C-alpha cells in the first residue's frame, strides 16, 4: 500500500528526468540523467560499510548488492 510514486498532469517541454546520487557522507543530491537505469548498491571497503547510488548499471565486483530501476528517483 502506497508503494507507487506521486505524479501529475503535464503540458511543458520534455526535459531530462532528475535522478539522484546520495552517499554515506553526502546529502540527498539531484541531477539530470538518461542512462539505461538509475540505481542502489552497498558493500564493505576501507571506509567501512559504504552506501551508494547514481545514474548507470555496468557490471560490478562480487559481494556488492546491486539493484537498478529505469528512471529518476524510481530506484530510491
Amino acid at each position: 500500500m502506497r508503494g507507487s510514486h506521486h505524479h501529475h498532469h503535464h503540458g511543458s517541454i520534455e526535459g531530462r528526468m532528475i535522478c539522484y546520487n546520495q552517499q554515506s557522507s553526502q546529502p540527498p543530491t539531484t541531477k539530470t540523467c538518461s542512462e539505461t537505469s538509475c540505481y542502489k548498491k552497498t558493500w564493505r571497503d576501507h571506509r567501512g560499510t559504504i552506501i551508494e547510488r547514481g545514474c548507470g548499471c555496468p557490471k560490478v565486483k562480487p559481494g556488492i548488492k546491486l539493484h537498478c530501476c529505469r528512471t529518476d528517483k524510481c530506484n530510491n
